[PDB]
């Protein structure tokens, strides 16, 4: 290891360790925000993934949570990986994942990075512009391209798709298939069905001009926590049919997905410390915690997260709540975590909990104002590690 | 040095080095975005600050551009520094800046960082909440407090200020003075006058209860480029009066300010490379460059910047422009730099320039999606270095 990985004893859960670690610090000082990353919770998710989409190989979107522990755990399990930069590819390879288990999914790759990928055995890439294709002919002509269709920054339409395939023929580049991305703000499950239906169409378009296409990549956008309206399995209910319909297994197709938030969202809890307080007329409170929209909560901007503040201190049986807002630690007037919420009067020194903080949080945090990335404590149960061995 | 500092030869300017460096990398590519930081431009600014506000000592807001070369250059000049975290204080001190030249301006400090500041000789801090005071009593009782007033996350109103001074008396904490912060979205110069007027009032309020206050801190929010409507000196036109009126120098007051964007905004140009391109019906273009809203351009979100794309390639004498948008390099659909603009048809390999990119750009950049922080080339002219000596 080059990471703080600890084994949970018999009856201990992740949240118990969190509860423990905040307690075993209350002497002295230094009540810096920290994560508890339950690697078990990631296994659970992989396993559950195998159950739900048993046709669909998952290729973890590294971008989502780039942490070495997450990728090493996942690697051990036998997931594929979705990399979008040379540096993502290097990470994965430096954990001994072979290239066959990587898809360079970024549709607009800087040429030197295409070059990097080519000098390292990464054959499968994604595209959706004619220019992209010209790049690939120059930099990686043996590459296996996946055409990325629309469902906006990325996604070729069907008219372009026809023109791309032709332009890819005159170029002698192999198009092994089609990829779409639904997006996390996915309300309708129908969207999947529609997109699979369009992909089946491009597969047909593609055979018409002699492409022997064998790959369907269904993107990501699967939820990572139970605390959403449209649940994971509900989505897989309308996919398996649509897949069996347009992509029956006797057609020798191979189906993959790019899940990110799905694996890691719930796996991480964030304990931040109330470090200052203001009373406004004792009617409403403003609390200042030591992580902001420039740190872990950057997601309330970039990823459109809604965060729910949880009390680490088990609440009293009826206690009088007040209108409270939570703020980040920076000199930025706009660094505000919760605009309005309902809370017991709390105190400087009290810790707040933030559940489901794995996805698109630490990965896009910057140390603006000089504030440090919170320290991450990896934990894994006895059972969990057994299960990670079976996958080896 | 631990930074790439180069001396411009006779007729070379910063922009000439940029023009030079992009030309010296046209063969075997690797066209990564890079900054050209003219440290001479920084000097110019300090010199011009001395002329404009000759009463006011400038305390650079480290937060804004924490680069080691920027700090060291400024330190060498004799500016003070505005730190908001332990880590900002450390940086400054690690460059030999004595603590008398530091103001811990963050009004809501985490107790351990107060403690750090206290064990390191940093006596001047800022506050605006009764809880803040309680903290200071416990952690740094000898501290010199600056009360930060309102002009919202920070700023005690005049009612609060009366109550704070009282509560600071019963606590035996010294309040040496007042600070306000106008903000960069400052349209009216009047706001300064108003705020100085309020600060004069708090000085009076404070003497009423026997505070011997000697410090006025006027914040920052001064513009860093000529390319704004309300210009630097114009603002100093309405300040020098206001100051001489409410804070005449025979009153032995000491006046400081916390400029950030003022010193550095214009000093940095960013060269990004167009790495992909799409054509939509050849009518409108989408260009993809290799820096985004997760990197340098994070400011278009956090700092509310509007960026003007410049052609590195001197334009043809009439050339046909098209509606173009510029995008960052991440898989984030929302990663968009310019939503719409007017540009010659340009190519994968062409570089675009972004002027005035010093402030609140690199300092809040994260390496999301695995994309690297652009490399920074520091440069300083013969003249410039001469002038940095005089200040020593």
């Amino acid at each position: 290891e080059e990471f703080d990985c600890h084994f949970l004893d018999e009856g201990f859960t992740a949240k118990d360790i969190l509860d423990q670690k905040i307690n075993e610090v209350s002497s002295s000082d230094d009540k810096d925000a920290f994560y508890v990353a339950d690697l078990g919770d990631i296994l659970k998710k992989h396993l559950r993934w195998l159950k739900a989409l048993p046709r669909v190989t998952p290729f973890y979107a590294v971008k989502c949570n780039d942490s070495k522990a997450i990728v090493k755990t996942l690697a051990a399990t036998g997931t594929g990986f979705d990399c979008a930069s040379k540096t993502e590819i290097q990470l994965v390879q430096s954990l001994g994942v072979p290239p066959e288990r990587i898809i360079y999914a970024n549709p607009c790759k800087q040429v030197s990075q295409i070059k990097y990928a080519a000098n390292n055995g990464v054959q499968m890439m994604t595209f959706d512009s004619e220019v992209e294709l010209m790049k690939v002919a120059r930099a990686h002509p043996k590459a296996k391209l996946v055409l990325r269709i629309a469902t906006v920054k990325f996604g070729a339409t069907l008219r372009t798709s026809r023109l791309l395939l032709e332009r890819a023929k005159e170029l002698n580049i192999d198009v092994v298939g089609v990829s779409f991305h639904v997006g996390s703000g996915c309300t309708d499950p129908e969207t999947f069905v529609q997109a699979i239906s369009d992909a089946r169409c491009v597969f047909d378009m593609g055979a018409e001009v002699g492409f022997s296409m064998y790959l369907l990549d269904i993107g990501g956008g699967f939820p990572g926590s139970e605390d959403v309206k449209l649940k994971f399995e509900e989505i897989t209910g309308v996919i398996n049919p649509a897949l069996d319909k347009y992509f029956p297994s006797d057609s020798g197709v191979r189906i993959i997905a790019e899940p990110g938030r799905y694996y890691v969202a719930s796996a991480f809890t964030l304990a931040v410390n109330i470090i200052a307080k203001k009373i406004v007329l004792e009617q409403t409170f403003m609390y200042y915690v030591n992580d902001g929209v420039y740190g872990s909560f950057n997601c309330i901007l970039y990823d459109h997260a809604h965060v729910k503040p949880l009390l680490q201190k088990r609440p009293k049986p009826d206690e009088k709540y007040y209108s409270s807002s939570i703020w980040g630690p920076t000199c930025d007037g706009l660094d505000r975590i919760v605009e309005r919420c309902d809370l017991p009067e709390m105190h400087v020194g009290d810790w707040m909990l933030f559940e489901n903080m794995g996805a698109y949080t630490v990965a896009a945090a910057s140390t603006f104002n000089g504030f440090q990335r919170p320290t991450i404590y990896y934990v894994m149960s006895g059972p969990a590690w057994q299960l990670m061995q079976q996958f080896q």
